[PDB]
């Protein structure tokens, strides 16, 4: 036995200032998973539309499905969301979740505020292409969920008289909160979530059954790899939504290895990087980094490759890692330099592998 | 030169609901230990005998001998331990530590009160076989040593001076409590310790020598990983204790290499699965996340082999990595997906690995 | 394409108790960085010359020069140093940053106490080689930056309106400060920096142009690899400092890998190991573990050599990893065990690698 990553990625640009682009990958690796339950098989599907450029607000869903040892789950959460400010966003959306034989619903109003430390003119004009932004970002909730099995009026009861009751609430939830490695997993990523503010509690605010009603805050800051806090503009182009966009991403996972794909279509994938001339957007620091976290534990060969498509008459200027083929605008990448990127990225490293490309 | 490690873990099962089970285990690899001072040798010696079923109590000791670099150190400690309620557990005892020339000797009592963030029956229901728990444990102590050696004064009187003096003692404490990489493995493992409280320090609580007395509490909260906290109940098998317990550890370690081996007898080994099935206990957390930190330094070939051994007319219905053989009710794990499997928990991955078997 | 790390380490040692050395080091391997921007190149160059002795003086110079992807950075950095104390130590000092088109210089005058939270002579005489020491380092400094540029004045009122309007400044501070990984790397070595406090803010003290003035203190806390604080007093052997000393160290660096020279003559470099021994000096820590956080994302071969150099009629009494050859006072390291050290080191192991030797 030995153990190989097979992987396939395709990117697919659209032409113009469109940054849209489609994006299929395929990985097996026959190695275990880090799941203490298994199997683990888990499938999400991500769509969004535009419902009203003008006032900027977008649609979008998502439903996560997974299988664990036996347990089905599912979690639906569809939502309308708009920038306000440069650094205010809002949300109010609805979703169920659901674990065997339970379930429950809900609804929320949400905003965020994103604030970047500094904003400083030495480092905008001297810094082509920056990476670390350090910041803090203030989320604040209002969310409702209908009482309406007894778990839920249980677990009510049971956290109103925890709050009150404790008063280290606000910090302790965290334990709770951020459940097995994903704790740890903020640390990983210099990310940093503060205490809890609980701004009220309210019952039953709904006519139909009782509700359960929560008014919070949190904060969370980042030292720079955090893409929500660094990224906050670019990973929400509402204003390149110009129809819907959509993700389906799967896996199927036992102590066999590790299966998955990945098809969608979204704005976001090729940015201007100045000059005529366009890249590939910036890895984004956190899936690299908490994958990081898993991708150590077993040895691997490289059987990798990406296929890169431009628009008709497009050239690569650059490419970090070099390709190894070309015909007309599809671009190949494959073994050397670019097997040893994938196998660093695969186990936590962050190395740049750029590309920019102009007519 | 090529590093291979070499083990071989044997587990032998009492029948019945008993959970007792024999476990042996063997390990040698050529590559060197994180400790930046060597030659390190350790041997640990856990006995546990009923003291008095009824009230629950235990009488249980442990041996601690050491010799790192030349510096011989010894730590004993017996203690009698019951359980109070569900998550309220006491302990009294003593024991005696040494390193060269120097010893002293200790005595103490103290509870420890485990409390689940929460207990929802929608989970209970729905998960068949629950890993990730969270949860916080409050530690209540009173600890007596003599102070016979002048350094124990001098110790004493600085520490008395250290407090009352700072204010920020209960917080730096942290730093000299979780000397070395001990401090980062609190985070490796979604574990957190909070601030002490100091309840008094008394002289002379002994009418022998003078008797340094401290009365503190602290808490460690867990995400889910930290089987302290999340096992709580069945790491203490008091009830499946009707006769002495024991286990023997030892590791001989250099520039060189690795050496262990390990025998024991103990209850807990089995858990009833639900359905006349069976299982080895599921693998605690800690001791792979912890060993995570130490186990990727260095690449290796796995040559590694488990026996188990069911009791007479048992079956496995299932086993996650399958085994390669079986005779009679021995069955051995070798190569393949367990080989990957080996590599995997060694270097910090904590991968399901599930062996159910029944009659 | 295969993956080597091809390096050569070279230690030749003055004579005495004389604990000067001259260090070489070149390596080479065909990784890429973990540098979310590339190409990244860096030349360092440290200085040091006795100022005062008598006083205890010393004159130390820093240039760091880079080009990260295209951004050519500069920073010096001159400074006058001197043990008051065991435990306090003070700095006078100036330098200057450059980032492509900006720059600013600053003066500063800084204390610095390092405080070890035990002092046990029960240790002392029983650990003849001792590593972890737990401890606080607390400093203080004033700095001044004249305000010449208008991008200065922007940060200081952007950082004066931050100050005051915020109240958690002291905290979130540590964001900005440890940009990017950084922030974790403060975990990996048990490091805790502590909330700043903010003792002033002043305009404009210089006569020139506008001066900005910090009066500020922080904490850092080690749990005992931070060898800032465990190595307190030999990190700065000002006391051997009998002539200037000096290290060059650089690296070029991209997709295709890294490149590493070093060359240096400083004392430190051996120690008095009692018994009439010396010692290379305990591998620092924080080196190791920093660089653990990078070493292991891409699996390499080791083709690597240590030459050490003794003076004349000297000889090795003990060698963890033993050397594979010598000739008069040159011994050499290669394959083997010592691979297998620097594999180890590499990926972020701290296991002990001795040499004691005597004439
Ligand atoms: C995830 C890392 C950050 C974070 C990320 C930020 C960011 C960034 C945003 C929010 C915003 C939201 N966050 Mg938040 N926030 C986090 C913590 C949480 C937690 C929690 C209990 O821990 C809560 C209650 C909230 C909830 C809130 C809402 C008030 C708000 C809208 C959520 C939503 O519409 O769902 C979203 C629906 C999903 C479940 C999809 C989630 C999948 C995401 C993570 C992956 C994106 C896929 C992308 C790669 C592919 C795009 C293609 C698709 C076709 C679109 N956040 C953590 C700390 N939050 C949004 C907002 O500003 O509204 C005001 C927003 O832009
Ligand atoms: C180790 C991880 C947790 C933790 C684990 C918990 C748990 C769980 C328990 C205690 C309990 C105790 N803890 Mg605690 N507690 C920790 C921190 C410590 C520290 C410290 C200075 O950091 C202190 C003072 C205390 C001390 C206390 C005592 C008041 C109490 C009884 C101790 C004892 O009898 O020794 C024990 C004797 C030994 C030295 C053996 C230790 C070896 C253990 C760790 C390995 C078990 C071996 C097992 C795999 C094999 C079993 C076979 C044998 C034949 C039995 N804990 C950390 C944070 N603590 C017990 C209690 O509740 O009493 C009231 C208890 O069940
Ligand atoms: C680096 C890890 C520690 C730390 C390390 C300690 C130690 C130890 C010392 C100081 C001291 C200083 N620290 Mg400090 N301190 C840190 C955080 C910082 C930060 C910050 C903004 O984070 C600040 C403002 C300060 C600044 C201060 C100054 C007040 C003071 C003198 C600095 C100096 O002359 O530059 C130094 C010039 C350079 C830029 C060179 C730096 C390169 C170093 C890190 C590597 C040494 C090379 C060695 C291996 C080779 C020697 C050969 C040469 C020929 C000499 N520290 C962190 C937490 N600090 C010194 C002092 O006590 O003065 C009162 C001192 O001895
Ligand atoms: C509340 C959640 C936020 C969201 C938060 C984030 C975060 C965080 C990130 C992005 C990122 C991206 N987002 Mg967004 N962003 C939002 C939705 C917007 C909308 C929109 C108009 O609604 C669109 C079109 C996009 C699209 C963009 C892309 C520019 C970028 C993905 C690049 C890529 O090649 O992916 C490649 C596609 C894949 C390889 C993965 C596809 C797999 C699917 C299943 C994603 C699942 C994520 C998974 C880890 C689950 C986390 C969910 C939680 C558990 C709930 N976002 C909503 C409002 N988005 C990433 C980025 O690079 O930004 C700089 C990024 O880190
Ligand atoms: C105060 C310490 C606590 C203790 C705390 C813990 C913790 C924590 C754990 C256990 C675990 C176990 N405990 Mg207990 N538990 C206590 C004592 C009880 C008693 C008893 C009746 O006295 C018994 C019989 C057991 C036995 C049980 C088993 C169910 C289980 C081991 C499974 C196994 O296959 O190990 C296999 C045997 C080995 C592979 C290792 C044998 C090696 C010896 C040397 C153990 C040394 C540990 C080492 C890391 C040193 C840490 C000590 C500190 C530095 C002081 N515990 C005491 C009261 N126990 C583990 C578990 O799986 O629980 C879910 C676990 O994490
Ligand atoms: C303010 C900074 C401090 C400094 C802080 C530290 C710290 C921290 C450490 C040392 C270490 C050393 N220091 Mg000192 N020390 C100071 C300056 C003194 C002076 C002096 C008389 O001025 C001298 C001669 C030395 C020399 C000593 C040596 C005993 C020892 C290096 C051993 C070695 O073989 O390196 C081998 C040489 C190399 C392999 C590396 C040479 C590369 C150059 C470029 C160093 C760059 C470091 C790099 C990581 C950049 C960090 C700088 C920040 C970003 C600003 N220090 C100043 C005052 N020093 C290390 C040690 O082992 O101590 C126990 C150590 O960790
Ligand atoms: C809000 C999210 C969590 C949770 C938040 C945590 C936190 C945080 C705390 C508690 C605390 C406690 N939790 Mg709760 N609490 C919840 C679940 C409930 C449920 C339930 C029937 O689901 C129960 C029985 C309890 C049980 C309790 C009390 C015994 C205790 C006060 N909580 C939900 C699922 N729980 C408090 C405690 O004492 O911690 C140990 C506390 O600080
Ligand atoms: C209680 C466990 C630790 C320890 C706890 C720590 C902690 C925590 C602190 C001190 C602090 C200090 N420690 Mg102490 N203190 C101990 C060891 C003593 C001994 C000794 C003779 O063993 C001495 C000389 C001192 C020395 C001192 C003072 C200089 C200082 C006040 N402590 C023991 C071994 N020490 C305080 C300080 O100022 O920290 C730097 C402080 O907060
Ligand atoms: C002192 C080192 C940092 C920085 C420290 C941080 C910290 C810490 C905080 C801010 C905070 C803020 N920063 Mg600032 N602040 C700096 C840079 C400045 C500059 C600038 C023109 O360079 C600007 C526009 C701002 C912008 C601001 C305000 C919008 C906000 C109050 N700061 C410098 C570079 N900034 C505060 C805030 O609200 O955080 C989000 C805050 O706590
Ligand atoms: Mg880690």
């Amino acid at each position: 036995d030995v153990t190989t990553a097979h992987s396939d990625y395709e990117i697919v640009l659209e032409g113009g200032s469109s940054s849209w682009g489609k994006v299929k990958a395929r990985a097996k690796v026959n190695a275990p998973p880090a799941s203490p339950l298994l199997p683990a098989d888990c499938d999400v599907k991500l769509n969004v539309k535009p419902l009203d450029p003008a006032k900027g607000f977008v649609r979008i869903s998502a439903v996560f499905e997974s299988i664990v040892d036996s347990t089905k789950n599912k979690l639906t959460i569809e939502a309308d969301i708009a920038n306000e400010t440069k650094e205010r966003r809002i949300s109010v959306g609805e979703g169920m979740v659901s674990v065997g034989d339970f379930s429950h619903t809900f609804s929320f109003e949400g905003s965020v505020v994103n604030l970047f430390y500094y904003r400083s003119d030495a480092v905008r004009r001297n810094v082509p292409n920056p990476i670390y932004m350090q910041g803090r970002q203030f989320h604040d909730i209002l969310m409702k969920v209908p009482l309406d099995n007894n778990d839920l009026i249980d677990t009510w009861e049971g956290t109103v008289k925890a709050i009150g009751s404790t008063g280290a609430f606000n910090d302790w939830i965290r334990d709770f909160w951020f459940i097995g490695p994903a704790f740890t997993a903020l640390n990983e990523g210099g990310q940093r979530i503060s205490r809890i503010e609980v701004n009220g509690l309210n019952t039953e605010s709904g006519p139909k059954g009782p509700v359960g009603v929560s008014r919070w805050r949190f904060s969370h800051g980042g030292s720079g790899m955090v893409d929500s806090i660094s990224r906050w503009a670019e990973l929400f182009p509402s204003d390149k939504l110009n129809r819907p966009a959509q993700v389906e991403a799967g896996f199927r996972s036992d102590s066999q290895g590790i299966e998955v794909k990945v098809d969608g279509e979204f704005p976001g994938v090729s940015v201007d990087a100045g000059g005529g001339l366009r890249r590939i957007l910036n890895h984004p620091l956190i899936p690299l980094v908490h994958h990081g976290m898993v991708g150590k534990f077993n040895n691997f060969n490289v059987d990798a490759q990406l296929k890169v498509v431009l628009p008709k008459g497009y050239k690569i200027r650059y490419a970090a890692p070099q390709y190894r083929s070309q015909n007309l605008e599809e671009y190949r990448w494959s073994g050397g330099a670019y097997a040893r990127w994938v196998e660093h990225v695969c186990k936590g490293g962050v190395g740049q592998f750029e590309i920019l490309y102009a007519q």
